[PDB]
Parts: structure tokens; sequence; C-alpha cells
């Protein structure tokens, strides 16, 4: 075998990704951690937070060795301007984008294992000129997939959304065979890719309360999410629902199942976030790539004070590296 | 102080209703309860499960006594046909009707303190040929309140939805300013007398996820939920702002508030009952009088067996009677 590097994108300058890159750094990893930013801005936010920090460079001809504790490897990109923990600046926006796009090549081009996002700000890189509404999106799209899904995961407990960050209004209309087969057939694939389990369980969510209850509170399942279901299970899918999501979450379901589908965003993260604040995981499916994420937001108001709270930026790590395994 | 009394409907004399009744009785209450049934039923049902019985009359003008394990105190009301556990009988729906009608006229004569409903089966009474729209809307009707809200709680939180039991794509033109509105008019209102709670702390949920995000996922909260909240908080009623609804259900956040007000069924009722569950209890806002109601339905199928569960019959008067307390 040989050592696994990942590459990791803080996020934000001016966000609490990089005070939290440079806590991850004071433990020891397996792997070896590629972090995709501008070394001062590292070395600087190290020094705010009074934590030691020496940095080796990225040598893609030079074999990979584990990230020892008070280090992190750096594959440089240049910032646009000066950073003020807390502060945006717009110009700093094509500098997030870059990082990107480079850590995203990388394991385009099989040299990262794993890819570990930091959070970013919509918001200034829309304001720079670049079209963003997330990474799940960039990700998907400059990697070409036909389709992604978004998980969240506390361990045991993960959750996959048919439909993301739609108006609640237009969830229905969107919740279609395609849709559904799509989605699943990725949830089921990297399941078994990634996750390593032989024959996944997947629980499913209705659309409606109650499932539809019948017929007199939508038709939804009926009409398309129970036929599609029955089409999967008949292909060797093992599936259980459409259930109502305010029974689904229970251990006569979720111990018998790897993961849940809900229909839409809010049907499902709620309970979730609720297992848990830190320690929570964002991954996203369908990607030639594992990449796993923090489940929270810059926290410009936090930047460089110190009270940082690296647990899902730490239990990220961890599950892209353990994801690796069943991936090499 | 005084002994209260709390009138109690097992409901569908067929259902659990009454097995959920006779096992509440085999404990003392710091209340009088006040059971508004047939005798014989109540009688026979107790022998079917081998639980001791005593009932004692009705006597409002004695002092009401605190009730003694192993008994019940009667508003007897005759069912029209004899009942067979598990098999609906049409001819007693015009039965379950009264016990509603004569338990409500007491709640705002002023006879007992508050009502707790076991469960009925709208469909008999309905096939008698008895207009009856449902359990909540009988009394809402009756008593003549304009708007009811449906909350359920558990004594660490408290939800109350916007709207309730419809297909998942009518919600976003359910959701106007009226609505929302008297909704929060109610809610405010009886967390004061009904919980007695002074200066009542609420929390709501936009109806997009991430609170439609500015507006780049919906523009409900902009057009408005936030409107509306501004003109409530106009009047000192203490809203915390449309929050995304998977952060909102967080320590910093529910530990400051004493509700929370969801949007729709599906985005509070899974948090609520994973944060219970059984301990889940159905609270009716909007009434002039104190309402809780079980979780379940007539369960028909474990009606006379012994396997009841008065659990959640229990966590319903408890909850009903601590709402006395804090009111009085
Ligand atoms: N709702 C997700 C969460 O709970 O973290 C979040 O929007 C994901 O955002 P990204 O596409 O940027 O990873
Ligand atoms: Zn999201
Ligand atoms: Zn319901």
């Amino acid at each position: 075998v040989k050592t696994q590097r990942v590459v990791i994108t803080p996020g934000e300058p001016a966000g609490i990704g990089p005070d939290l890159v440079v806590q991850l750094a004071q433990r020891e990893w397996p792997v070896e951690l590629v972090v995709c930013a501008d070394a001062t801005l590292l070395t600087n936010r190290a020094a705010m937070l009074g934590l030691p920090l020496t940095l080796r460079p990225y040598s893609p001809n030079s074999p990979a060795q584990p990230q020892t504790a008070g280090t992190l490897t750096l594959l440089p990109v240049a910032l646009r301007a000066p950073v003020t923990a807390g502060q945006l600046a717009v110009e700093n926006g094509h500098y997030v984008v870059e990082t990107l796009a480079r850590a995203c090549d990388g394991c385009l081009n099989g040299e990262f294992a794993a890819l570990i996002t930091g959070p970013v700000h919509k918001g200034v890189i829309n304001d720079a000129g670049i079209p963003f509404t997330g990474h799940t999106e960039f990700f998907e799209e400059r990697s070409q997939a036909k389709k992604v899904v978004m998980m969240l995961a506390t361990e045991e407990l993960r959750v996959a959304l048919a439909t993301t960050h739609l108006p609640l209004r237009d969830i229905a209309d969107a919740i279609t065979p395609a849709l559904l087969h799509e989605v699943i057939a990725i949830l089921h694939h990297d399941l078994r890719t990634k996750f390593g389990i032989a024959e996944p369980r997947i629980l499913v969510c209705g659309l409606n309360p109650h499932a539809g209850e019948g017929g007199h509170m939508g038709t939804e399942e009926i009409d398309t999410i129970i036929p599609v279901l029955n089409e999967l299970r008949a292909q060797g899918m093992k599936l259980n629902g459409p259930l109502p999501a305010d029974t689904l979450f229970q251990p006569k379901y979720l111990d018998n199942a790897d993961a849940v589908l809900a229909m839409y965003h809010d049907q499902g993260l709620p309970v979730l976030k609720y297992q848990g604040f830190g320690r929570g995981v964002n991954i996203t499916l369908g990607l030639p790539f594992i990449r796993t994420s923090v489940d929270h937001g810059t926290a410009l108001e936090l930047a460089g004070r110190g009270k940082a709270d690296v647990g899902s930026f730490i239990t990220a790590l961890n599950l892209a590296i353990k994801m690796i395994v069943n991936t090499q």
C-alpha cells in the first residue's frame, strides 16, 4: 500500500475555515493533508490562534507522508487581496473558487483520494461575478457528473435528499420517476462503493405527511413513488417505504436501514441536525471521488477569535479517510 | 389550592379508549377524574382486562376530590347498543357524539378545568348519518372558536404547526399573511393563558430551506413571513425571526424558547417525535378551554386485548394537569 493524500479546501479566507484547518493540524493523521490555500493565510491565522504551524510543500513527485502534528502539506493558491478575519473582500471570491477548482481537478486526476471542504460564503463569490450556489453544484458541474446526491450523516444515521435547495413550492413537481431512479441508483451505488455495504438497505420517506394517508393527502406516493420503488425492488434493491417522515425515524426502521432518503431538504435534515450539532458530516454522492464537508457556516463573527469547534471538520475528515479504504 | 376536576372522554367505545381509561384509573391523581361515558362499558372492559374498578358518581354539589387508585368519577351517558370490542356499531356513534358534547359544554360552563379526549372513529359516526367533520372540528364549532392551532409537546419541547394535514404541494399558497397573524396571535395568547407563560418566547421556521436564504430559495419569507413577524414584534411579542428549520432545533435556540412554530407538518413533527415519541401530546390551541388529546387512533384491533399502553394517555392527562396548575 501507499500513503494516501487528501486535499482540504479551508474555504472563505475571512471565515472559520482556516481556523479549523489550523486546529485539525494539531494532531497526527494517517494520510497526508494537502491543504489548497494561501500559505500566508494559514501562517497568520495560526499565529492569531496562538497555534504552531509549519508547512511542507505539496510534492507530487515524492511519496506522500502521514501528516505529523503541527504540520500541513500546502498546495499554494494566491489570495487576491489581504485578509482580515471576519471581514469579506469581494476580490478574494476568485481565490475561493480557484482552490475549489484545483482541489476538484486534483481528485479527478488521481492526485488526491478524497476532498474535504471548509465553509464558503456564497454571497461574496457571487458578488465577485461568479455564479455559485454551493459546493455540491460546483463539483457536480466541474466533474461533469450526470447527477449528485447530497447526504448528511452522524454515524450510522445517514440521510440523503431526493431534492435539495428548491423553494418548497417546487418540490412536488420535481418528484418524477426519472429523478427517483437516478437518486436511488446513486444512493445505492455509493453506499456500496464508498461505504462498503454489500447489500444496502434504504429507508424511503413519502412526499406528503402520513405518506399520503391513502389518498386523502396527496397522490404522489401512489402515482410515482411506490411504483418506482417496486421497479427497483424487482431489480433486487432492498427498499422500505414510502413511510411517513414523522414515523420513519424510529429504531424499528432505522436499525435495519443503512440510509434514509428524504423527499426534500427540511424533511430530513432537522432530525439529523438535532442528533448533534458537531459530529455532523456533509457528503456528496455521485462524484468520481469522495467528497465530505463540514455541516456549518463560515461564522465570520468567530474567525480568529479562537472559539472554533473543529468537531464537524474532524469528523468530516475521519469519514473521508475511512471511506478511502472502500474505494482503494 | 382547591382540587380541580378534568373531564375525560374515552371516545369510540369499541376502540382502546375505555381500556386506556380503566388503566389510568389504577393510580391516584391530584385532580378528580370525571369520565363522560357509559358505566357498563367501563365496568365490562375492566373485567376483560382483569383490572379492578369502582365508579363514583359525579356530584357537582360536593367538593372535587383527587381520584383514588382503582376508581373513576362517572358522568353517565348511555350507549345505544351493546358493545363488542373491535367491532364498530353505527348506532353508538350517537353515544360518542353525546359524550363529546356534554364534555365540551361542561368545559364552557366551568364544571371542568380541562378536557382530555380518547380516540374516536370518524367513519362510524358519519356512516350513522351524523354530520361530523372531525374530532377537534367538533369542539371548534361547538365552543365557537374562530380558529384552532394544533400543537405537539413533550415537556422539553413545544411545536405548533401553521398548517396540518395538507398535501405538500398545497402548503406554499396556504402560508398567507392572514393565516400567520392568526396562528401566531393564538400561539402567543395561549402560551400565556393556558401555559401560564408571561412574555412568551417563540421560534419561527421559515417556509423554505435556509429560510429562503435571502430570496435565492423562495420569496415567501421576504414577501410574507418577515413582514408579519416584524409587525408582531412591534407589539412586544418575542419572535425569533424565520430561521432555517435545520438549524433552529438546537440549544442556543430551543433553550431560549417556549415554543416553536413550524410552517408545515413534516417540518416540525419529525424532530418532536425523535426527541420523545410516545412522550408526544397533542394540544389544541384556540379553544376557550384546555384540551389535550392522545396521539393514536381507535386501534380497534387492540381493544379488549390487554396490550393497550395507557402511556400516551397518561402524558396527555399529566400535561393538562400541569397546565391547570400553572394557570391558577
Ligand atoms: N443543507 C446542507 C448542510 O446541512 O450542510 C448545506 O446547504 C450544504 O452546502 P454545500 O453544497 O455547500 O456543501
Ligand atoms: Zn442546505
Ligand atoms: Zn399527522
